[PDB]
């Protein structure tokens, strides 16, 4: 049966012997530890829990109202008027998946748009679902800016009944997000054209804010009916690997969001039954505990400041270190991740020559720099280009 | 969009006003407590953590090898041979649906083979990754054995290249296993006719022990190049909510299941990405050191015999509240469940005049039977006969 099989298409360079090619936060000392608040949590669930027994399908309740009033708002319309159900689901991918087998199984979608560039595993996501995904302009490499008019452009081609994928705040790979207006511009051509968004949240609070990077998806849930939101606490909890996320459908009225995830939680039956505790006991605990919450709005805070120091560091280094170009787009960007600029070949010439690891595409892990890497890393950049 | 979207077909009861519809295991006062093993390494983890940084796709490494150990023996051909890979799942149900998104998406399988009756979900999974379900022949209602002869009649319908399903130890929802003869003669039927066994595996150890109930899986790895085995930690460890379960491909040589595996992994990274480190983290540190182990496999032995005591006191008690009728199959059936011998309406009659709650099928769960519980649920059961 398995004697053909093809091999799939294929950091082990790294450790063989600076990465700005990882994936997840670092802190000032090169480490990616447990958040105090998180800790402090897992003493508290080592303490109380009595049981694993399961959760439900759609995961722990707190969970699903925290996350609403992450994404929507405390007082939002959408929560009052009882029109968003929540699936806590493990991580944001197996939210993204979630709402693929829904999409494809209960639904004429047949097709997801998704920005060129985005995260590669979109693609794999929704392909694995039997959704097409067609990409939409995005990035002006020229101005290292939001290619806006030509993205509407892009979009114009996408049918009344598409989905459109936006991310939320943070774009990766980019950093570039829309200002609240293009936000605004996007949600009424969405609703004209017959699109359904599809908002992909895995850095709430990395761009400005919580209550800020939320202004895009709010727009858009102002002016439509339905939506689907899938999110992540992978980064703003550091939960990466306990797979802590949510996949939130929203439609017109109470009947129709309760009838419509009903076919959600068959589509999460079919996959892994139920959703793991840990982590998401873990994010409820602390959203839903004055103190803890404190804590853990600080830690992130602290996180997406460390990251803009990082952005002015880079950019005030590199011409320190006789780049005589500018990189201010660096400052503007928001999240962990930008484009730096550098084509593949000086991307492999860092790699081979100075042991500086980014991805092919001149994307680089802002998280991954320190006051003490800066340097040599810029010093690095310089040399190639 | 989701206008038009159908309702999913359709506990609750019992809330509203004894459980033996129940999907876990009890203790004798009722309660499904965290197991003293797995509080110690909870306590463990706490302690030693520095990072939740994502795991490998195939998650903890510790975590697969000892998998492997609990399946196929230490010593073991396909162990020594490296003819086995371990993705670490979000419970037994996300190591099926790794395995048939694998299956479709890599091979030429279109067809899995299903004992009837089996657990509901099983026909979800498979269906949900594009692939039919066929249903052999399983359950002797006169003799409440194992109806074998048939079991091979309908059998021989499976076409070389399909998959058949085997419960490893514990059938449910009959508690009816193949002796090793048997399994050992279905080893040799499954070469002859090509097909893939598919083995699932989510009691181990609640049946006779823990390499007793690998008996009949040993018996089809002696014989076959290729198999997939779907295990389960959620019953015993009692971790049912952290969903921690693993999905083995085996293949003819490690060239072979190398590569094999790789669309495995491709297949999981479109879905959830990677796996989520708690559960499977409790389990590995466990079973990796001698003193946890050691309290863990008493933990285990205990469970199966309080359900063994179970099957034992409720034919007693049968016989003493004036049912005049063999119920000896129970005491010879394996794991939590057994056919009771009621129909739809006797359980019916239970739930509605007696507050007994089993599923329509008359499965019970023995673990759901106390001491204390024992002779009221048996004279409602008399009450109906
Ligand atoms: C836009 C977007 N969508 C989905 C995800 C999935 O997040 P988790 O599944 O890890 O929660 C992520 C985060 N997953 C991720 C881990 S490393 C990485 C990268 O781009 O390096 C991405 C994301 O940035
Ligand atoms: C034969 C078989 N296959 C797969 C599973 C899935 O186990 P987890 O996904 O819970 O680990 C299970 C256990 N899942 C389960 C929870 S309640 C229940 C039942 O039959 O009541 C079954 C099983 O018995």
């Amino acid at each position: 049966m398995f004697e053909n099989i093809t091999a799939a298409p294929a950091a082990d360079l790294f450790r063989a012997d600076i990465n700005l090619g990882i994936g997840v936060y670092k802190d000032e000392t090169g480490k990616t530890p447990v958040l105090t608040s998180v800790k402090k949590a897992e003493q508290y669930l080592l303490e109380n829990e009595t049981t694993k027994n399961y959760l439900g399908i759609d995961g722990i309740p707190e969970f699903g109202r925290c996350t609403q009033e992450l994404l929507f708002g405390k007082g939002s319309a959408l929560i009052n008027d009882k029109r968003a159900r929540t699936a806590q689901t493990p991580g944001g991918t197996g939210a993204l998946r979630v709402a693929a087998d829904f999409l494809a199984k209960n639904t004429s979608v047949k097709r997801v748009w998704v920005s060129n560039p985005s995260w590669p595993n979109h693609k794999s996501v929704f392909n694995s679902a039997g959704l097409e995904v067609r990409e939409y302009a995005y990035y002006d490499a020229e101005n290292h800016t939001l290619d806006f008019d030509a993205l509407i452009n892009s979009l114009n081609e996408a049918q009344a009944g598409d989905v459109v994928l936006f991310h939320g705040c943070c774009h990766n790979p980019t950093g570039i997000d829309p200002t609240l207006e293009q936000w605004q511009t996007l949600a009424q051509l969405s609703v004209e054209k017959g699109w359904l968004p599809l908002f992909d949240f895995a850095y709430q609070g990395f761009a400005r804010g919580l209550e800020e990077d939320a202004e895009g998806l709010r727009a858009f849930a102002a002016m439509h009916k339905e939506l689907i939101v899938a999110s992540s606490y992978s980064k703003n909890f550091g939960l990466y690997n306990e797979r802590v996320g949510a996949c939130t459908l929203v439609a017109a009225d109470s009947e129709t969001v309760d009838r419509a995830f009903s076919q959600m939680k068959a589509a999460i039956r079919a996959n892994y039954s139920n959703p793991p505790a840990h982590g998401a006991s873990v994010v409820a605990t602390i959203l839903s505990n004055d103190a803890l919450r404190a804590i853990w709005e600080q830690e992130l805070t602290d996180m997406r400041q460390r990251i803009q120091r990082m952005r002015q560091l880079f950019v005030n280094t590199l011409q320190e270190k006789g780049a005589n170009r500018d990189f201010s787009f660096i400052i503007k960007q928001n999240g962990m991740f930008s484009f730096s600029g550098l084509t593949k070949e000086q991307v492999l010439r860092l790699r081979e020559e100075f042991g500086v690891y980014a991805v092919a595409s001149g994307r680089v892990n802002v998280a991954g720099m320190t006051p003490d890497n800066m340097a040599p890393l810029c010093e690095a950049i310089v040399a190639v280009l």
